[PDB]
Parts: C-alpha cells; sequence; structure tokens
C-alpha cells in the first residue's frame, strides 16, 4: 500500500531557542507531499538510504524494535534496539540474523536506559539519522482520533540522543513482538528523508508552528525566497533553470606507454645539487600508486595538485630534478626560502604546479670514512636563476686581490664535497628528492592520465573532457577553421567555446544546455494558491527538454511571448488595464473566465477615442468640478547614525585596538552620515521653514462658505493637528529596534518635532487662507477668502464672475472632495505608498546590515569573543582583521546606499520645497505641477517623514459643440476677439472665453481690427455693435 | 587565486585548498557585483533626473 504525506517528517533542527522569527534551514528532512508507505504488519500467512522517518499509529505497542547495517548477515556489526515491558537495550555487535539473533562474537557498545515507546490511538514519530558515524534519534508522541490515517495535524520531534556508531548502514528492519503466536493484524507507516530547504516560523513558546517546502511549487519557492508566509500580488524573480547534463564524455589521445618513472625513483647514483639531473617525459601514462609505496617517503607537501587528482588530471610535459641533498635544507625546497644552496645549488620558480618526494639514502650513499664525491658550491659572483645548473669550476678570489692561475690564498673555488657518514648523519643524513614540476592547459597535452577515452556524443549537452580542459555542455559540428597547431577556442570572456577531438582530427563548437530566468506570477496569498510561471527569453520547445518540480512543466496551457514563455496562464484576446507586468506588452490577471484561474493578455493603454477635429468645430466646456487631489512627498528620512566599536568590534578591546588604524575609515563613514542627518534636518528646514512667523487662524471660521475644520488643527486633541493629518499619521507604521541599537546603530530625532511641524503647517494654512500668495513675498496682507479665490479663478484664465455667481456650488463641490479625500484615507491602505516604502527601505537596509553580522567572511566563526577565547593572539588578531574588513566594507556599502537614497531624498525635498513655493506660496502656470487640470491652491499636511499637498484645480467639464471663426469680417476689416473666441450656436455669433461657455454680443471693445479680410483664411460675415 | 576559472580549481584542488581558494574568488567577483550595482544605481538616479 501507499498514501500522501501531508504534514510529516519535521523536527527541531537543532538544541536551540528562538521567538516569532522565520528561519530558513537546509538539511534532512520528508519532503511535503509525498509517497509514504503504508506497512501491515499480520501473523495470519528496507533501505537506510539518506535517513528515515518512521510513524507508528499502533495500539498496545505490537511495534517494539529495529535493526541497522549493510548485510545484517554478519558480514560485518550491526545496531539493534529493542524494547519491552519495564526498559530498550541497544547492541553493537556480530549478529547472526534472541529468536532475532543467533550469536554476538565481538560487542563494541550496550545500552540500557528509560524506553523511547511510552482505539484512540497516537502516533509515535520517529526520526533515524546517521552522519560520519553518529546517529541521532528524534521523536514526538501524538494522540489522535479515530478520523483517518494521517491527518493534517502538524507538530516537530524533539532530539532524544546521539550514539558513536561508527558503521557503515545501508538498510535497515523494524522488530514486532508476540505474546501461542495469536493471529493478528498491525499497521506503520515509512518515509525517505532527502536533503531539503524548508522555511520554520516559530511561535512566542518557540515551538515550530508552521513550514514551509522552499522546493516543492513555485508559489512555497517565492515563500522561501521572501521568508514570508503571505506572498503579495505581483511578480517574483525566483532561481533560474539549468537543463542538467545526460552522462560524462571524456576523449584522449591513443597513448598506452608507461613512463620510465622507474630510473628516476631508484638509479646508480643520483647527478649531485649543483649538476641535478633533468628530462622531459610526454607521450605515455602517468600514475602515482605502483611506484610511491616502493621508496617510501616522509615529506609530501603538494601546492597546486592534491595527490589524489595527479591521477586523474591530464599533462602536456613533465620535468623532475633528482638529487641528494642535507637533511636539516629539506625544508629550503619551498619556494622563496633563500641561502648559500638556494642561490648557488638549486631554486624552484615562486609560483608553479609541482611537488617534491624525499626520502633517506645514508645506507646506499654513505661511507664510513666519509664519501665525497657529491660536489655542492656555495661561491660565485652572480646568484642561481630557478631551474638552471652551472658547472663552470671557475675560480672565486674572495679577497680584493686579483687572482690568476690554478688556485691561491684567499680565493674559495666552488670544490667542496658532503662528509657523509651513515651513522654520523642525523641532519647530516643524505636524502634523495625529486621534485616533479609541471604545467597544464598551455599546449596540446601528450603525456596523459591513465582514464580511458569514451565514444564521443552531440546534440546532447555532457561533461565533456579534451586532454584536461573540462566543460558541461551541447557538442556540434564545426563552422570555424582550425589549424594543425591550433587546439582549443576561445570566447570574448576567456571561455573555452571550442574543442579538438584528440582521437580523431574534427573539431566541435560547445554550447551549454538552455537557461534562463524563472519569475512567478502569483495573485493575493489570501485571494488563490494557483501561480504562473514566466520562464525569461527560453523558446517553449526546449522546457519539455528541461523536463526540481517538474509538474507545471506538462501543463495543458502554454503561451509564447518576446519576454518569455509563460505555463498556467490562458492567453485572451480582451485588453484590460494592467496589473502584474510580464514584459513586452503582456500583463497577467487573476479572474473568473464559473471558476477563477489566471490569464494573459496584451495591455490596454486606455480606451480608444477620435477627437472630432474639422475646419471650424470646437468644444466649450459648460460646467467645472473642483477636483482636490493627494500628492504624497517624502521630505526627509530617519536620522542614522553608527558607531565603529559598537557593531563591528562589540565590546572588545583587542579588537578596539586592531581597529584604530582604520580610524580614518571610521571618520569618513561618521561625516558622511552626519552630513545625512544635518542634510535631512536641512531638508524638514527647507519645506516647511518657509515662514517668518507663526500664524493663527481667527476663532471666527467663516470663508463664504469654504469650511477648512479637516485641514484646520484641532484644540480639543492634545496633538494640535488636524483630522486628516491625524488620519495619515495612523495610515504611516513605524523586536528587530532594540537589537538595531544593541548592535550600534542608533536613529536620532528630527530636530523638529511632529507637533511643530504640525505648527509650521497650520502657520502655512492660516496663512494661505488669510492673506493668499502675499505672505509668501513680503508682510502677510489680510484678504476675504472669496476675494483670494476670485484671485485664483482670474490666475487660469476664468473670468472671476464664475466663482462669484456659483459660490455655493464650488463650496460644497470643495467640502464634498475634502470628504472624498477623508474616505480615500479612512478606507484604502495604499494610499501613502511612497512614505511607507521610504521607511520600508530604511528599516530593510539597517535590518540587512544587522544580518551581515551573521556572515563569517572567511573567518573561524562570526562571534569574535569565541574568537579570542578559543585562538591566542597570533592567529586571532588575522581571524579578527579578516572580520573587521568585512564589517567594514558592510559599513562602507551601507553609507554609499544610504548617500545615493539621501541624493534621491534630497531630489524629493527640493521638488517639495519648490512645490510649497509655487502651489501653496502662489498660483503656479506650470502644466501638471500642483496637480492635474487648472491649479488653484495647494494645502501642506505633515506626514511622517514627509509632506501631502492637497492639489486643489478646476477641471472643464458638460463640453458643448460649437461652430466657430478665426476672425470676423464686419466693414471690410478683420476683427479679432481682445481675449476669447468667436463661437455661433448656429444662428448668431458670440465670443467667449476658452475654459467656461459664456457668450457676449460682437461689440467693438470684445474685439481689435487689423488689415482687411482678403488675407486671413477661413474668416466669415458678422455684425459688430458700436 | 591560482586561476580564473573554477573548473580546474575544483578539478586540481582537494576540497579545503579549493574552498581557501574559491571564497576568496567568490569576495573579488561580489565586489565587482557590487561596484557594478553601484555604478548602475548612480547611472539610474542620473536617468531618473
Ligand atoms: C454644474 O454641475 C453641478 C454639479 O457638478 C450642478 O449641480 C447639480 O445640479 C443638479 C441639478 O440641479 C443637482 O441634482 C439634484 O437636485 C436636487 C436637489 O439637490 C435633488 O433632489 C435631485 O435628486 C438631484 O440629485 C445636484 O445636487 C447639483 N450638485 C451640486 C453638488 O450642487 C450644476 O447644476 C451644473 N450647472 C449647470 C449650469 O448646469
Ligand atoms: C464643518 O465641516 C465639518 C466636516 O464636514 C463638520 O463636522 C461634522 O459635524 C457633524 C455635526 O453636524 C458631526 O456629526 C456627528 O455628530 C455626532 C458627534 O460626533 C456623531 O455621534 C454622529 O454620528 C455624527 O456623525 C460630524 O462627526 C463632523 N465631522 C465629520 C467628518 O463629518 C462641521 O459640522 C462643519 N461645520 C460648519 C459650521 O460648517
Ligand atoms: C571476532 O571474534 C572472533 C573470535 O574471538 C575473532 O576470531 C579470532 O581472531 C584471531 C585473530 O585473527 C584468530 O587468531 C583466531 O583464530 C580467531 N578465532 C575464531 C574462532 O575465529 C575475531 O578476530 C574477532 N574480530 C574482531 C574484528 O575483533
Ligand atoms: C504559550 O504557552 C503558554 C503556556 O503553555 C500558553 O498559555 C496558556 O494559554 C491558554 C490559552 O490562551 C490559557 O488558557 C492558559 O491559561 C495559558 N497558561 C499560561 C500558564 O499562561 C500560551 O497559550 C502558548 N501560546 C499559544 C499561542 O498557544
Ligand atoms: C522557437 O523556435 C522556433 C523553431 O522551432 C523558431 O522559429 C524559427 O524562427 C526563425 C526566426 O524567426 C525562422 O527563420 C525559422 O524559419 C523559424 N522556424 C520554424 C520551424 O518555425 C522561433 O522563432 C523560436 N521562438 C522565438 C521566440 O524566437
Ligand atoms: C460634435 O459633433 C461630432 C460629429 O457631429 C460628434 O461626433 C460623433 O459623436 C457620436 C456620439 O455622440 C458618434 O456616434 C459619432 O461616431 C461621432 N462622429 C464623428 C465623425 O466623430 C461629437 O460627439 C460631438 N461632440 C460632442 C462633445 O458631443
Ligand atoms: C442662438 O442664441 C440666440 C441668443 O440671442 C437665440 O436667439 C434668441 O432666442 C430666444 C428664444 O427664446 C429669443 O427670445 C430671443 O429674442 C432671441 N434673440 C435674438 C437676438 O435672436 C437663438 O434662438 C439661438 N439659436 C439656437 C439655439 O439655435
Ligand atoms: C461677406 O460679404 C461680402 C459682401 O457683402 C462678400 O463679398 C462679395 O463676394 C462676392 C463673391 O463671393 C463678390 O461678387 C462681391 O463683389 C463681394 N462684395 C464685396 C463688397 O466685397 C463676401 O464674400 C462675404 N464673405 C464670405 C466669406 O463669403
Ligand atoms: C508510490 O510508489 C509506488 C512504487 O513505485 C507506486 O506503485 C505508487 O503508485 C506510488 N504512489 C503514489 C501516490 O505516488
Ligand atoms: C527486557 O529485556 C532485557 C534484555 O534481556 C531484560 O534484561 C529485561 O529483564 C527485560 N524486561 C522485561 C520486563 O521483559
Ligand atoms: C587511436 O588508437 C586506437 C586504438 O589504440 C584506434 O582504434 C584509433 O583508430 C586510433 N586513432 C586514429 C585516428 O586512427
Ligand atoms: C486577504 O483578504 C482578506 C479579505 O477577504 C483580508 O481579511 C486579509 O487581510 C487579506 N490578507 C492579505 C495578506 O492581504
Ligand atoms: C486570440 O486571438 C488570436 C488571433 O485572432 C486567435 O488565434 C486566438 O484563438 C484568440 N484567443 C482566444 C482565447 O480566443
Ligand atoms: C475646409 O475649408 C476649405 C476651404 O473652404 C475646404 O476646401 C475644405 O473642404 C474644408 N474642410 C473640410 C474637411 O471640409
Amino acid at each position: 500500500a501507499y498514501t500522501n504525506s501531508f504534514t510529516r517528517g519535521v523536527y527541531y533542527p537543532d538544541k536551540v531557542f528562538r521567538s516569532s522569527v522565520l528561519h530558513s534551514t537546509q538539511d534532512l528532512f520528508l519532503p511535503f507531499f509525498s509517497n509514504v508507505t503504508w506497512f501491515h504488519a499480520i501473523h495470519v500467512s528496507l533501505p537506510f538510504n539518506d535517513g528515515v522517518y518512521f510513524a507508528s499509529t499502533e495500539k498496545s505497542n505490537i511495534i517494539r524494535g529495529w535493526i541497522f547495517g549493510t548485510t545484517l548477515d554478519s558480514k560485518t556489526q550491526s545496531l539493534l534496539i529493542v524494547n519491552n515491558a519495564t526498559n530498550v537495550v541497544i547492541k553493537v555487535c556480530e549478529f547472526q540474523f534472541f529468536r532475532v539473533y543467533s550469536s554476538a562474537n565481538n560487542c563494541t557498545f550496550e545500552y540500557v536506559s528509560q524506553p523511547f515507546l511510552m482505539n484512540f490511538k497516537n502516533l509515535r514519530e520517529f526520526v533515524f539519522k546517521n552522519i560520519d558515524g553518529y546517529f541521532k534519534i528524534y521523536s514526538k508522541h501524538t494522540p489522535i482520533n479515530l478520523v483517518r490515517d494521517l491527518p493534517q495535524g502538524f507538530s516537530a520531534l524533539e532530539p532524544l540522543v546521539d550514539l558513536p556508531i561508527g558503521i557503515n548502514i545501508t538498510r535497515f528492519q523494524t522488530l514486532l513482538a508476540l505474546h501461542g503466536w495469536t493471529a493478528g493484524a498491525a499497521a506503520y507507516y515509512v518515509g525517505y528523508l532527502q536533503p531539503r530547504t524548508f522555511l520554520l516560523k516559530y511561535n512566542e513558546n518557540g515551538t515550530i508552528t508552521d513550514a514551509v517546502d522552499c522546493a516543492l511549487d513555485p508559489l512555497s519557492e517565492t515563500k522561501c525566497t521572501l521568508k514570508s508566509f503571505t506572498v503579495e500580488k505581483g511578480i517574483y524573480q525566483t532561481s533560474n533553470f539549468r537543463v542538467q547534463p545526460t552522462e560524462s564524455i571524456v576523449r584522449f589521445p591513443n597513448i598506452t606507454n608507461l613512463c620510465p618513472f622507474g630510473e628516476v625513483f631508484n638509479a646508480t647514483r643520483f647527478a649531485s645539487v649543483y649538476a641535478w639531473n633533468r628530462k622531459r617525459i610526454s607521450n605515455c601514462v602517468a600514475d602515482y600508486s605502483v611506484l610511491y609505496n616502493s621508496a617510501s617517503f616522509s615529506t609530501f607537501k603538494c601546492y597546486g595538485v592534491s595527490p589524489t587528482k595527479l591521477n586523474d588530471l591530464c599533462f602536456t610535459n613533465v620535468y623532475a630534478d633528482s638529487f641528494v641533498i642535507r637533511g636539516d635544507e629539506v625544508r629550503q625546497i619551498a619556494p622563496g626560502q633563500t641561502g648559500k644552496i638556494a642561490d648557488y645549488n638549486y631554486k624552484l620558480p615562486d609560483d608553479f604546479t609541482g611537488c617534491v618526494i624525499a626520502w633517506n639514502s645514508n645506507n646506499l650513499d654513505s661511507k664510513v670514512g666519509g664519501n665525497y664525491n657529491y660536489l655542492y658550491r656555495l661561491f660565485r659572483k652572480s646568484n642561481l636563476k630557478p631551474f638552471e645548473r652551472d658547472i663552470s669550476t671557475e675560480i672565486y678570489q674572495a679577497g680584493s686581490t686579483p687572482c690568476n692561475g690554478v688556485e691561491g690564498f684567499n680565493c674559495y673555488f666552488p670544490l667542496q664535497s658532503y662528509g657523509f657518514q651513515p651513522t654520523n648523519g642525523v641532519g647530516y643524513q643524505p636524502y634523495r628528492v625529486v621534485v616533479l614540476s609541471f604545467e597544464l592547459l598551455h599546449a596540446p597535452a601528450t603525456v596523459c592520465g591513465p582514464k580511458k577515452s569514451t565514444n564521443l556524443v552531440k546534440n546532447k549537452c555532457v561533461n565533456f573532457n579534451f586532454n584536461g580542459l573540462t566543460g558541461t555542455g551541447v557538442l556540434t559540428e564545426s563552422n570555424k577553421k582550425f589549424l594543425p597547431f591550433q587546439q582549443f577556442g576561445r570566447d570574448i570572456a576567456d571561455t573555452t567555446d571550442a574543442v579538438r577531438d584528440p582521437q580523431t582530427l574534427e573539431i566541435l563548437d560547445i554550447t551549454p544546455c538552455s537557461f534562463g530566468g524563472v519569475s512567478v506570477i502569483t495573485p493575493g496569498t489570501n485571494t488563490s494558491n494557483q501561480v504562473a510561471v514566466l520562464y525569461q527569453d527560453v523558446n517553449c520547445t526546449e522546457v519539455p527538454v528541461a523536463i526540481t518540480w517538474r509538474v507545471y512543466s506538462t501543463g495543458s496551457n502554454v503561451f509564447q511571448t518576446r519576454a518569455g514563455c509563460l505555463i498556467g496562464a490562458e492567453h485572451v484576446n480582451n485588453s484590460y488595464e494592467c496589473d502584474i507586468p510580464i514584459g513586452a506588452g503582456i500583463c497577467a490577471s487573476y479572474q473568473t473566465q464559473a471558476s477563477q484561474s489566471i490569464i494573459a493578455y496584451t495591455m490596454s493603454l486606455g480606451a480608444e477615442n477620435s477627437v472630432a477635429y474639422s475646419n471650424n468645430s470646437i468644444a466649450i466646456p459648460t460646467n467645472f468640478t473642483i477636483s482636490v487631489t493627494t500628492e504624497i512627498l517624502p521630505v526627509s528620512m530617519t536620522k542614522t547614525s553608527v558607531d565603529c566599536t559598537m557593531y563591528i568590534c562589540g565590546d572588545s578591546t583587542e579588537c578596539s585596538n586592531l581597529l584604530l588604524q582604520y580610524g580614518s575609515f571610521c571618520t569618513q563613514l561618521n561625516r558622511a552620515l552626519t552630513g545625512i542627518a544635518v542634510e535631512q534636518d536641512k531638508n524638514t528646514q527647507e519645506v516647511f521653514a518657509q515662514v517668518k512667523q507663526i500664524y493663527k487662524t481667527p476663532p471666527i471660521k467663516d470663508f463664504g462658505g469654504f469650511n477648512f475644520s479637516q485641514i484646520l488643527p484641532d484644540p480639543s486633541k492634545p496633538s494640535k493637528r488636524s483630522f486628516i493629518e491625524d488620519l495619515l499619521f495612523n495610515k504611516v507604521t513605524l523586536d528587530l529596534i532594540c537589537a538595531q541599537k544593541f548592535n550600534g546603530l542608533t536613529v536620532l530625532p528630527p530636530l523638529l518635532t511632529d507637533e511643530m511641524i504640525a505648527q509650521y503647517t497650520s502657520a502655512l494654512l492660516a496663512g494661505t487662507i488669510t492673506s493668499g500668495w502675499t505672505f509668501g513675498a513680503g508682510a502677510a496682507l489680510q484678504i476675504p477668502f472669496a476675494m483670494q479665490m476670485a484671485y485664483r479663478f482670474n490666475g487660469i484664465g476664468v473670468t472671476q464672475n464664475v466663482l462669484y455667481e456659483n459660490q455655493k456650488l464650488i463650496a460644497n463641490q470643495f467640502n464634498s472632495a475634502i470628504g472624498k479625500i477623508q474616505d480615500s484615507l479612512s478606507s484604502t491602505a495604499s494610499a501613502l505608498g511612497k512614505l511607507q516604502d521610504v521607511v520600508n527601505q530604511n528599516a530593510q537596509a539597517l535590518n540587512t546590515l544587522v544580518k551581515q553580522l551573521s556572515s563569517n567572511f572567511g573567518a573561524i566563526s562570526s562571534v569574535l569573543n569565541d574568537i579570542l577565547s578559543r585562538l591566542d593572539p597570533p592567529e586571532a588578531e588575522v581571524q579578527i582583521d579578516r572580520l573587521i574588513t568585512g564589517r567594514l566594507q558592510s559599513l562602507q556599502t551601507y553609507v554609499t546606499q544610504q548617500l545615493i537614497r539621501a541624493a534621491e531624498i534630497r531630489a524629493s525635498a527640493n521638488l517639495a520645497a519648490t512645490k510649497m513655493s509655487e502651489c501653496v506660496l502662489g498660483q503656479s502656470k506650470r502644466v501638471d505641477f500642483c496637480g492635474k487640470g487648472y491649479h488653484l491652491m495647494s494645502f501642506p499636511q505633515s506626514a511622517p517623514h514627509g509632506v501631502v499637498f492637497l492639489h486643489v484645480t478646476y477641471v472643464p467639464a458638460q463640453e458643448k459643440n460649437f461652430t466657430t471663426a478665426p476672425a470676423i469680417c464686419h466693414d471690410g476689416k478683420a476683427h479679432f476677439p481682445r481675449e476669447g473666441v468667436f463661437v455661433s450656436n448656429g444662428t448668431h455669433w458670440f465670443v467667449t472665453q476658452r475654459n467656461f461657455y459664456e457668450p457676449q454680443i460682437i461689440t467693438t471693445d470684445n474685439t481689435f481690427v487689423s488689415g482687411n479680410c482678403d488675407v486671413v483664411i477661413g474668416i466669415v460675415n458678422n455684425t459688430v455693435y458700436d
């Protein structure tokens, strides 16, 4: 039998308490929604691979014990755990599978303790793991109802015990008890663990309450990548998809002969260090196993190549330098050690690939009387270049006097030999040393590894190897023209893109298997759980080739676009507004087609329209709307301060002393942050403090029907803000702050309190509603609000009579607009997006900065205190300085991002100051600057780290068609409108303003004369009153 | 590091020295990516202007 594991196989990853924190783990877990085997144990009539999850819904504990091993047939030792009425017994012995086993020959571990096995049956969850000879048990008891097998119940397994088993385990089997042999039935559940990434949610009590399987479905993948159990509607860029290779191909030249390593390991007698022997070895196979153990060695230190990989490396040409050296000089053979022998006998290059083998030769070289046959030279005018020998035994004159002939006094000729004696040599003992040096991937390889060639495959991406050149990708016939000497094909990125087959003369291209970005398009996690997957710039004929979740790749619904191809959305012919942009004009939405589904479509750019253009047709509005629109502008951000000592070094004296050398970096960081904070105060001052005096609204708030109660401050509330200001303050939401403070990242309060910012705003409001634009220029001059409104009307080319003749209507429109602002602010939380996301950016930056402290930066650990406790200074300080460099780089990155963010905030604050100067302190003519339509005035409202402008705009509406003429010819002379336009209702002509239909009789004051009617194109005939 | 290609580093080195080279290589490439992203942020600020 088989079934589905809904929420089983979760345990506490480690013995550590947490609280209200979403933690990502990567470890052995039972995958979510897995094929769990439902076993039945009946009397009337299992591989232990990568951990095992065992569940028992048993009553009266028939199932008792388990066995663990590789064969369980006394081929090696084995485990058994078994339990009975009072206790449990664990044994590690040579067991022949006490009916369970026959004999126990050699026993290594025994254990007795409290038993682990303690129709309303209960689930007794166990997790068994073994890693590096350590066997861990996790367990949990959950009493369950009589509903059905494996309910939707969730609970983690607390750790019980770990045992040092130290034994190869491949298979396990469980054990049953019988009370005879009465017939009966039982049942258990088996699951297999896999290396998976989980997200665990901790409650206030630190119990793992919920989990998300990141590598199960795209939705959970987005959940794991955002580290949240709820995902907002949109598109999220998840892990990259990669077509995995099929097999491995190795191609080598057909070389079978062995490299003569025999003569270099044991010759008649090795050439001396001054005349060290070299030969090129090539065109053979190199292996160390047969010959290394024959001449046993004591110093094998290798630099570029591990000894085990040397058999798996394919060479071009190799050299060995074999010579007799003094024992005590065995440590001079490493690159860069200098001395008499280094500068005059032998030296190897500082940067090379190769290593040395040294072993004893006293019993074969040393003589009782002294073996003075191995020459070594100490004296020469010039040093010895690496990999060079000199055999000129020219007389050397140490003294300043001239030295001629064969020898002379104060002349030290290069003739001295070793005093090698068998027993007297301890550190003076001769050592015969062979240094193997080689060059890889510079020339075509000849001396290659024992590894055998493989058959050549094409149009299937593979792990291809060509004479040590390793890559992965598809192989194709080459249109490039190689030459006999040419071996490799290089790209712009200095990465190999072509190969020559070492077996034949054929040349091949390289193209790694298809890949590209993966995006997940989801609605609100609350709204739905079905998602769409976009494969960016990938042909949808290749994702079937990519057939770890494969369920969506077999989808019944595929749509191809320029951005890539989409799976899980139905393409439609209809055009809607874009909500989730895909790219290249494709947008995704979620609606009913009666079932709900995700759809993809071509985004509409709005409703199609055709303007009724003609020779002489004009559209003049007859009505208006006083539209109040909110414009939100960030003005300042949270003034941040950082201490190097607290953040980088915590409270360590040693770290402080190692850091004070980087004082320049810390002073520049502090200077930059102080500049940013003073700039935030300057931003607030420039935006708000534009007024010399604090004005007060009069107690009699009579403004010709304009009721500013929702924007003027309310004395009733302690905080002297307005209704709209209070709503804005409540909408923006400002533990992790305590951790930020404890890690040395502090928030300096703004110079201006919210109360004084509100007082500045109230002064601006009072000045605007009582004086108008005058208080911006010089002394505030009082003026009735009606007259100010008439002036603002005159500003937008509307005659002031319009407002006075419609005063009550305009006042009611403004009041209803303020009501709509209140309703919109109270209802939706998406109103103050900009301020909220600015706060979120600052919070995310500080959270990222505090999370960087968990980074190791290549050190032993990310906590300095344990480094100091467990290490003496001489490497404690090098670990600390690496940690300091890492954290200082993190601080520099944070400060740079803060400088760029502060620059963008300063741009916003300059724009806000300009808007307060041009929209609040006056009427602006700049189109769409102070709101959509003809700007009349603006009202500032303080908001958390920003301002809100209530842009009052005139918007024409209820337009009507009219016949129009560019001019009027009355007495043979053209007439033009002084300030207006000519329109005809069908019988008579009238002059009217451009933004409000109001006809007037054509008289000599509405019109001015210019030239005659035989030049102007489109002039008409009418009469003009004197 | 010994070289600029990871594959040869993995082929020629046993895990510890391989990783002590690879971490330096990752720090270098991450610094290059950070420099690119910072220059892109400044360029995007000027483009936004
Ligand atoms: C210009 O547009 C104004 C609205 O934008 C419009 O005011 C509206 O006029 C209509 C008709 O007179 C009123 O409609 C209501 O009339 C009575 C009394 O309120 C109600 O019992 C009816 O049910 C009906 O809804 C609107 O109340 C009124 N709107 C406002 C805000 O006052 C002007 O009349 C338009 N001007 C011209 C010249 O057409
Ligand atoms: C100026 O405009 C104000 C905003 O429209 C308006 O305030 C509103 O006044 C009414 C009273 O007429 C209040 O109505 C409420 O009264 C009681 C006490 O709060 C409540 O229990 C009732 O349920 C009812 O809602 C409004 O609360 C109040 N505010 C709002 C937002 O509507 C003034 O009355 C106007 N005054 C003048 C002189 O024009
Ligand atoms: C397991 O136990 C058996 C029996 O004591 C051991 O077998 C003996 O091994 C020694 C040493 O090789 C021999 O001299 C004896 O002749 C063996 N006797 C028998 C009866 O086989 C065996 O060595 C033990 N194994 C381990 C790993 O300790
Ligand atoms: C965290 O653990 C505590 C104690 O186990 C829980 O506190 C109990 O909660 C229940 C339900 O609200 C109350 O009836 C008890 O009086 C509480 N006991 C105590 C000692 O405080 C708490 O509920 C747990 N948290 C959750 C989310 O269940
Ligand atoms: C996906 O692959 C197909 C081929 O299977 C591409 O179709 C080719 O497109 C090129 C360029 O437009 C034409 O020259 C070929 O004649 C087409 N071949 C066939 C068989 O139709 C298709 O263009 C690819 N998708 C995208 C988005 O480029
Ligand atoms: C001004 O007149 C033009 C044409 O006389 C109007 O345009 C027509 O509008 C009707 C709907 O009212 C459509 O069914 C026609 O297709 C339109 N025809 C053309 C040629 O555009 C126009 O609507 C009038 N202006 C206003 C404001 O009503
Ligand atoms: C065009 O507008 C003029 C406005 O003068 C209209 O002419 C008036 O129509 C009213 C109808 O009650 C008469 O009482 C006036 O005596 C007319 N005055 C003049 C000077 O003619 C004319 O009817 C309008 N034409 C339309 C709407 O087609
Ligand atoms: C406006 O009226 C004048 C005269 O009242 C028109 O001018 C006449 O045009 C006709 C031919 O169209 C000529 O034969 C006359 O000699 C012209 N008379 C004068 C005095 O110039 C004029 O055409 C009318 N406007 C339009 C646009 O038709
Ligand atoms: C579980 O695996 C078995 C053996 O391959 C198979 O027969 C069975 O259909 C699988 N069950 C599920 C639910 O996948
Ligand atoms: C359980 O088994 C152990 C192992 O032999 C034994 O010593 C113990 O007496 C047993 N207890 C019961 C109650 O069967
Ligand atoms: C290389 O040698 C093998 C057998 O050693 C042979 O099968 C193959 O044909 C040779 N290569 C060429 C190009 O002839
Ligand atoms: C999901 O929608 C419901 C309304 O049905 C609402 O109560 C809830 O807050 C929403 N959750 C999220 C995360 O948007
Ligand atoms: C969308 O339009 C194309 C082109 O007319 C058509 O082939 C396709 O069937 C349409 N899709 C649907 C769902 O009707
Ligand atoms: C505009 O006026 C000219 C000259 O009177 C005429 O030729 C043309 O047809 C008119 N335009 C239209 C769209 O009728």
